């Protein structure tokens, strides 16, 4: 069974207007700027920005990879797929 998520979960985030992202549930460094309450920091894979979200909006990779791990037109996209695939626990910054 499902626990609650946690810092290096793989998911497909989704905000408005844009496709479910590869993404990850992020850590929040020592010092840096914590979300709000029920939100957690999402770093979307590709376009390396980070958002924050609650889990209404956080679709676990391996369920979902089947219908959203499709290459699509949008800018980082691609890039996304490949960084979740191949080497999602990676530093990016």
């Amino acid at each position: 069974m499902p626990h609650a998520f946690k810092p290096g979960d793989l998911v497909f985030a989704k905000m408005k207007g844009y496709p479910h992202w590869p993404a990850r549930i992020d850590d929040i460094a020592d010092g840096a700027v914590k979300p709000p309450p029920n939100k957690y920091p999402i770093f979307f894979f590709g376009t390396h920005e980070t958002a924050f979200l609650g889990p209404k909006d956080l679709f676990p990779y391996d369920k979902s990879k089947d219908k959203y791990g499709k290459p699509n037109k949008r800018k980082g996209f691609n890039e996304g797929l490949w960084e979740i695939q191949n080497n999602p626990h990676a530093s990016y910054s």
